[PDB]
């Protein structure tokens, strides 16, 4: 009887959080367990703080949005917003808005309070590690990349501008550390790998020769793969480093082209999705486990990621499927 208003995961994919219209609930994720359930009238689009005992979530019934507090069960603050909110951030030091055309970044802790004038984009925003990147306003396909300095004076900050693609740009994935930004457009024919210090371009795959719209990406814990799904309705891994160059090793001969790479998923899996489910996200349950959840059906699929050493290749394989519920 409970739709699912909205559902994120946690930083590091431990925890998946969502919304209904009585209550919210947060679960552990693999293997998946309902962890704890609170009740709670009209909360919207929800955010979750690591594993610690902060929540964030954005009313239904106002323009309020409620930081919760689950030790002392209370709202420490609520926060006055001016518009419809498409997405939102935490870190312990920042608080990170996307309401309609503008992003507002408050101070997590007292006074609450907005550290900066707020920022007008795209439409498309990510907030990572202390690091923030955002859809241009007027250029749709260009990016910037921006590290946000608690101390200084001068929080702003900086940043980079990119020119991601022709077309304008769908989202934005970062890695965990956040030195890679994952990056897509309204093509869904390739998708682009960006490195956040400088901006400059890492590495470029195609998704396919066709145009979809993208539903979602996720990189592996390790930061070596990107996972990627389409409305195609098919999984992909992408090897983005192998073992060497992900740990920064000197590579003998590198220029050559040596190699001249990979360009391609080195895995698919076709989904079956019922007529319903038109949208999910992906979490990396390991460095060889994955988990797809999917609102409409209130499902998970467990995936297992699987290398043929004598071969040098992958395969997909459908583990399991649990309801939520």
């Amino acid at each position: 009887s409970n739709p699912i208003v909205d559902y994120e995961f946690n930083q590091d994919q431990s925890c998946l959080i969502v919304s209904t219209p009585k209550s919210f609930d947060i679960y552990n994720v693999h293997p998946l367990k309902r962890i704890m359930s609170q009740e709670m009238p009209d909360a919207g689009t929800i955010r979750m703080l690591h594993r610690t005992n902060y929540i964030a979530f954005v009313s239904t019934k106002k323009e309020l949005l409620h930081i919760w507090d689950d030790v002392k069960k209370q709202d420490i603050t609520r926060v006055k917003l001016d518009a419809a909110v498409k997405d939102l951030f935490l870190s312990r030091e920042f608080i990170v808005v996307s309401q309609g055309d503008v992003i507002s970044i408050f101070k997590f802790g007292n006074p609450w309070n907005k550290i900066t004038e707020d920022i007008k984009f795209g439409g498309v925003c990510e907030f990572a590690n202390g690091l923030l990147v955002y859809s241009n306003e007027f250029n749709l396909g260009q990016i910037h990349v921006t590290r946000l300095q608690t101390d200084a004076e001068q929080v702003v900050g900086k940043g980079v501008l990119v020119k991601a693609h022709a077309n304008p740009v769908k989202m934005v994935r970062l890695n965990r550390k956040g030195d890679m930004v994952a990056t897509c457009s309204q093509d869904g024919t390739l998708i682009r790998v960006f490195q956040t210090d400088n901006g400059v371009l890492v590495r470029e795959f195609r998704r396919g020769l066709d145009r979809t719209s993208i539903i979602d990406m996720r990189w592996s814990p390790d930061g070596s793969k990107l996972a990627v799904v389409s409305d195609k309705w098919t999984l992909h891994v992408f090897e983005v480093f192998n073992d060497a160059e992900n740990k920064r090793h000197v590579l003998k001969d590198w220029i050559n082209i040596k190699y001249f790479q990979s360009e391609w998923s080195i895995c698919n899996f076709k989904l079956k999705v019922s007529k319903g489910s038109n949208d999910c996200k992906i979490a990396w349950i390991s460095d060889t486990g994955l988990v797809i959840v999917w609102p409409n059906r209130r499902l998970a699929d467990t995936f297992k990621l699987n290398y043929n050493d004598d071969e040098h290749v992958w395969w997909l394989q459908l583990n399991q499927r649990n309801e939520i519920p």
